[PDB]
């Protein structure tokens, strides 16, 4: 009585034999059971699901219900409290750039999405939902508390519908509700090419037998590639600005357009994968559209591992690095390459690291123009800003050159994403990331801070006092136990994000933990990683390791001076080189 899976809303795919190549949807990765890691199916359960009703309904559900014996908090309570503040001065990372919280984003975005609960034409509940407040089916309304500023501008309530499951869509099936992860658990630049064949196809340049991907045909950025519009209305980038009309873009994953360094950011990855293909050609003319197409983004795919791997994780994870993702022994077809539940909260520790400014910079890193530095709220799904406004070669300077948010106990999510946020069905810059957090934790049935610290080995503190030592500080702990009033009921979102951070690192031990598990899991789980045997050869292999973010932005766009150390502070002109002295991937070891 151990069916492994629901398996109904996937039809088994045949797995061939050569395998050179990953297949978009993840399917055949693992040899022995092949949807392992494969898009459009439940995330893994590290621990069982925990909800109010033990099956799918969340806490917070029932007014009269608790959890452990005490009412939780609201979620826009919690944010209000504990997650909020003011002053912007000294919130910054001394040591990282601004692409240190770019490139979480993008990894987070190769990794894991649970959509909405969208199904058909709901947009009757939806309003329903929005409008009038009401609790019910997928909608579960992230309520404000009395006195809440909000409650004067924006009614009762912010709008939430409830994350979409495995089985049934409208009902139910009688195992627990387990969310559904609509990418690929493999490191693999889905969020490139796409999760699903349909996406996969449309995203590609099929009218030449080139193995590009398809390239904006309306605008160009100083003769470089954009994205290609979704010619699709409505177009939530077309709303924010109705004049400039300019639509969102249309990659291998939806969010792309959520805030323009992610549009940017993809715009880099998009112009590599052509530049790598024209380049394949070059040097093996009798290849086709398929072979130039799957080599190059298999070079990409190494790319973005190799950046993470090497550059990105040591710096988030710091003196815990090598406990959790020792040196690669090779592929483990024995270890479960999914996506955790838990592991798509602990990797939204990046909302914390997110500043309240965008610059623009020119050819000297100075401000570019008069309206060089931008609010981040007037971001979030525009594309404007860069068809209309310089292409995307000042967004990247200021990638460089301006530094991430750095997490702190008392200062922990800018009030651009916790009271400015703009969702695309919704009208208003006026939602708030950090609830939405902590309701999602809800809907996805987490189980409690305490439960994760016990995974992970660690004290489960269960008294005022205990708390203050863990968190080290004994007015956040105050604060959370009077919302909580026992930290096992702390959702593990702010439980995990409270923590204090590790030596070299950007997150506390619990977070430490669940992140590098899981990132050791889809590097050793993975059969197409880069540096498994057979899957490069040797040369190309040692091609691989000189691969760098600063020759990405070279090689991409009309950007000359770089740093070395792309992820750290670096300020110009004191920490950045001529382009033509980094080191370019040499392509020689691909010729047949
Ligand atoms: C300006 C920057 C960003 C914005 C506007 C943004 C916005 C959002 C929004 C709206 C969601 C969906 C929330 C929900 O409905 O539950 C989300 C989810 C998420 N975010 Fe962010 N985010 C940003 C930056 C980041 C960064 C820097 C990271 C990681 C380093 C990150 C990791 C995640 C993850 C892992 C999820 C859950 C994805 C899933 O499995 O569905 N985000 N973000
Ligand atoms: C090098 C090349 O083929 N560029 C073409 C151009 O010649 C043609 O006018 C257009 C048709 O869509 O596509 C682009
Ligand atoms: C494409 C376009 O029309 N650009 C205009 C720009 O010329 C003008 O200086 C600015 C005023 O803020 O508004 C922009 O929308
Ligand atoms: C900044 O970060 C990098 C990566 O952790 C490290 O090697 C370097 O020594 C750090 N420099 C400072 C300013 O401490
Ligand atoms: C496809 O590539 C050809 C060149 O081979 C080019 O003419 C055309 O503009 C490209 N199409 C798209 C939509 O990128
Ligand atoms: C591979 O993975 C399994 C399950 O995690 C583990 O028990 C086993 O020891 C691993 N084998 C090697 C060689 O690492
Ligand atoms: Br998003
Ligand atoms: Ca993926
Ligand atoms: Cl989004």
């Amino acid at each position: 009585s151990w069916e492994v899976g629901c398996g109904a809303p996937v039809p088994l795919v045949k797995c061939d034999e050569n395998s050179p190549y990953r297949t978009i949807t993840g399917d055949c990765n693992n040899r022995r059971s092949p949807a392992l890691g494969a898009a459009n199916r439940a995330l893994a359960r590290w621990l069982p699901a925990e909800y109010e009703d033990g099956l799918a309904l969340p806490f917070g559900w029932t007014q009269r219900k608790t959890r452990n014996g005490f009412r939780v908090p609201l979620a826009r309570e919690v944010s209000n409290k504990i997650v909020g503040y003011l002053d912007e001065e000294g919130v910054l990372d001394q040591n990282r750039s601004l692409l240190f919280m770019q490139w979480g984003q993008i990894v987070d975005h190769d990794l894991d999405f649970a959509p909405e609960t969208e199904l058909g034409s709901n947009e009757h509940s939806k309003t329903q939902c929005e409008e009038y407040c009401i609790q019910g089916d997928n909608c579960f309304p992230i309520m404000f508390p009395k006195n809440d500023p909000k409650l004067k501008t924006q009614g009762k309530c912010m709008p939430f519908f409830r994350a979409g499951f495995v089985c049934p869509t409208p009902p139910y099936q009688s195992l627990a509700r387990e969310q559904i992860n609509a990418v690929t658990s493999f490191l693999d630049a889905s969020l490139v090419y796409g999760s699903e064949p349909s996406l996969a196809s449309r995203l590609r340049n099929l009218s030449s037998p080139l193995g590009l991907m398809a390239v904006n045909q309306e605008a160009w950025d100083h003769g470089l590639a954009y994205l290609p519009f979704n010619n699709k209305k409505p177009s939530p980038c077309e709303f924010i600005n109705t004049t400039a009309r300019v639509p969102c873009f249309l990659a291998g994953d939806f969010r792309a357009s959520e805030q323009i360094l992610l549009a940017t950011a993809h715009t880099l990855l998009l112009r590599e994968h052509n530049r790598l293909a024209r380049e394949l050609k070059k040097l093996n003319p009798h290849w086709n559209g398929e072979k130039l197409y799957q080599e190059a983004r298999k070079i990409l795919g190494a790319f973005i591992q190799i950046i993470t791997f090497r550059d990105y994780l040591p710096i988030v994870l710091g003196s815990e690095m090598q406990k959790w993702i020792p040196p690669y022994q090779g592929y483990n077809n024995s270890v479960d390459p999914r996506i955790s539940n838990v592991f798509t909260f602990a990797f939204r520790f990046g909302h914390m690291e997110v500043p309240s400014t965008v610059s623009r910079l020119d050819e000297n890193y100075q401000p570019w123009g008069p309206e060089a530095e931008l609010p981040l709220h007037t971001l979030f799904f525009n594309t404007w800003r860069i068809i209309k406004d310089g292409g995307i070669d000042p967004l990247v300077r200021g990638l460089l050159a301006k530094k991430s948010k750095l997490m702190n106990q008392d200062k922990m999510v800018t009030s651009e994403l916790r009271n400015k946020l703009f969702q695309p069905t919704h009208k208003i810059h006026g939602f708030d990331l950090a609830a939405i957090n902590l309701q999602r934790c809800r809907d996805h049935g987490m189980p409690g801070y305490n439960s994760w610290r016990g995974f992970c080995g660690l004290s489960q503190p269960k008294t005022l006092k205990g708390l203050q030592t863990v968190l080290k500080n004994k007015i956040l702990a105050k604060k959370l136990m009077d919302l909580y009033k026992t930290p096992d009921n702390i959702d593990i979102w702010i439980g995990g994000n409270a923590e204090p951070m590790v030596e070299r690192g950007r997150v506390g031990p619990l977070l430490a933990c669940l992140l590098g598990r899981q990132f050791q899991q889809i590097r050793d789980g993975d059969r197409f990683w880069w540096e498994n045997p057979g899957v490069f050869t040797e040369k190309q292999r040692d091609s691989l390791q000189k691969v760098s973010f600063s020759r990405l932005i070279c090689d991409n766009t009309h950007i000359t001076k770089v740093p070395l150390h792309a992820f750290q502070a670096n300020n110009y002109p004191h920490d950045f080189v001529d382009c033509s002295t980094v080191d370019k991937l040499d392509l020689s070891p691909w010729a047949s």
